[PDB]
């Protein structure tokens, strides 16, 4: 086996801790500080409030009958609530399963009943999707704003004592999240996320002497990402509440709000998808606003290349800019080692040097060997931070983490020379023309480069005679007329013939996951 390590040295990880008493390890520090804003209504919660709120929570967690490795649902856009409810649960050595609030009725409901959950957290909008089978199946819902008939009412939680949380020996192994997630193979799986799982990834990210990404308690990070999917979740809340810092918190992306926000809360880190970096690089108002408070701007959970990262990183001079790569199964797997407290110089289009405490290695998908430096194989990583297992899926789970701890990816990518990591694309999603691989990504980040393109994708199409083509649907900027031919010529002129779009279709806009991904399955069935 050839083995990939951090530049960063091994750190001690305290990973016997409970999740919460990890996160608020070092409250005394910081505890009269922001912790919580809502960006909505100006609201502000120090961080001794938020230990509160969540002991609180917790307590009436328990008196609705939530014991340990009981399961709650959270299904609420970014807001405290959502927050004390997590971290309640965990007081309880319990567990929240996290959804998407904009799932349809179904997909709330197989969720549910997936992970066995025996409350709903939720609003009053949300509550139709699930009553009837919450009714007939002994589900308690609460809503966080107001309280429909047989529903309970959020501040029902907070009544409840502080001091009146049971005791309780939470294990290292006990799970403590579990998002759902399509990402490595077929159907939505239960990610089971324990305690020593998430303090490791949260440690790998914030702690040691230098720290892979250096956050501090005078730091604003932005929470527009969703709450209810790993990157928000890990990276933004559980790393922010570790080190004291104020966490900003926006229910939905516009990019006016957004940039108002920056300004007017003096946003200092900018955790960010692909498609707010796009928005950020297509939008003409970006220059009337000013953003130089910011001085770390991250990108993940999507591929985002070189080109469109240079052009956002002008736009924040005075800030580090770079990506870092992630998993539902595994927090993140590698991070950019510019946002390290005594940083190391970047490549643009790399996302990240593999974490500190964790192995990496490159798998050739036709052979089973080790990979050296400047091959492209599947990215494989062993660490204490990666997922217990597919909940009540241990063939899917046996499939996907080998017996030797190594969890097998389904990326491709290779590392350089400076231990940078690099993703080509998803296996899966390599499209085969004649006997060439094409990379979707490669030619989205050329299509994003045109000035009267405002954002793209590309799959394959079935071809009679070809078997696969490249195809791209596109959105035309604002005015632009810009044909299917001309779109096919720009390309056509940068790269070698089988990359070459045969079709372009166009539209009024991509479909994208709340977590940045190009929706691509949608895309197939169009
Ligand atoms: C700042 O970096 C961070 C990112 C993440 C991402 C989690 C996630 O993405 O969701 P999931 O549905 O499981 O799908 C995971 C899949 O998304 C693709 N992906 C991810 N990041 C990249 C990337 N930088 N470049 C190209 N592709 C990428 C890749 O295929 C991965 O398996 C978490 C924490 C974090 O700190």
């Amino acid at each position: 086996d050839i083995i990939f390590r951090s530049k960063l040295p091994d750190i001690y990880i305290p990973n016997h801790l409970p999740l919460h008493s990890y996160c608020f390890e070092n409250i005394s520090e910081f505890s009269s500080r922001p912790c919580l804003i809502n960006g909505a209504n100006k609201q502000i919660y120090t961080y001794a409030d938020v230990e509160l709120n969540s002991r609180k929570v917790a307590a009436g967690l328990h008196k609705q009958g939530i014991q340990p490795k009981d399961t709650i649902m959270i299904l609420l856009p970014n807001s405290p609530e959502f927050v004390f409810a997590f971290i309640g649960a965990s007081y309880l050595g319990a567990i929240s399963t996290m959804a998407n609030p904009l799932f349809t009725p179904a997909e709330v409901v197989k969720q549910a009943k997936a992970s066995s959950a025996k409350i709903i957290v939720t609003q009053a909008c949300h509550v139709n999707k699930v009553k009837d089978y919450a009714f007939e199946n002994d589900v308690k819902i609460i809503c966080i704003d107001s309280a429909p008939e047989g529903c309970l009412h959020f501040s029902v939680l907070t009544q409840a004592n502080e001091h009146d949380i049971p005791e309780v020996e939470i294990q290292p192994d006990d799970v403590v999240a579990l998002p759902y997630s399509s990402g490595t193979t077929g159907l939505p799986k239960g990610v089971m996320l324990t305690h020593k799982g998430l303090v490791t990834s949260v440690a790998q990210q914030v702690d040691g002497e230098n720290p892979n990404l250096y956050i501090h308690s005078e730091d604003v990070m932005l929470c527009v990402l969703p709450l209810f999917h790993i990157y928000s979740l890990n990276s933004v809340l559980l790393c922010g509440l570790r080190v004291g810092a104020a966490i900003l918190i926006m229910q939905k992306f516009d990019i006016v709000s957004f940039l108002e926000l920056i300004q007017r809360y003096k946003v200092t880190i900018g955790p960010f998808v692909p498609p707010i970096v796009l928005a950020i690089a297509k939008s003409p108002m970006v220059d009337d606003y000013d953003l130089s408070s910011v001085r770390t701007v991250m990108s993940g959970a999507a591929p985002l290349g070189k080109e469109l990262e240079d052009t956002v990183r002008a736009k924040f001079p005075n800030a580090k800019l770079g990506q870092g790569y992630g998993m539902t199964e595994a927090g993140p797997l590698a991070m950019c080692l510019a946002f390290a407290k005594e940083p190391f110089e970047i490549k643009s289009g790399a996302c990240g040097t593999v974490v500190r405490n964790a192995e990496m290695k490159i798998v050739d998908p036709k052979t089973g060997n080790s990979l050296p430096r400047n091959q492209s194989g599947e990215i494989c990583i062993r660490g204490d931070q990666i997922m217990k297992g597919y909940l009540n899926d241990p063939e899917a789970t046996a499939r996907t983490i080998d017996k030797e701890g190594w969890l097998y990816t389904g990326d491709i990518g290779y590392i350089d020379d400076d231990d940078e990591l690099f993703i080509v694309d998803r296996l899966k999603e390599l499209i085969k023309y004649k006997g060439f691989q094409v990379a979707p990504a490669e030619l989205e980040a050329l299509l994003l480069n045109h000035p009267n393109i405002s954002d793209a994708a590309v799959v394959p199409m079935k071809d009679e005679q070809a078997g696969e083509v490249p195809v791209a649907f596109v959105v035309r900027s604002n005015g632009s007329t810009i044909t299917e031919d001309e779109v096919k010529d720009f390309i056509s002129k940068q790269v070698i013939f089988y990359k070459r779009i045969k079709r372009v279709f166009f539209v009024d806009a991509i479909p994208k996951s709340p977590s940045g991904k190009i929706l691509r399955k949608d895309l197939r069935a169009k």
